[PDB]
């Protein structure tokens, strides 16, 4: 029942393959 | 045991209720 | 994804004087 902001966000990943 | 974390903000919902 | 990180403003350890 509560949210937090925080001050950035990180996502990831790399080159993948066919 | 170890840590808090301060965020910048903190939010709260609210629900109507009836008597 | 799979891990997406976040980055809180500041942390907070803490420890009192311990025995010998």
């Amino acid at each position: 029942t509560r949210l937090s902001a925080p001050v950035a966000l990180a996502y990831r990943e790399v080159s993948t393959q066919p």
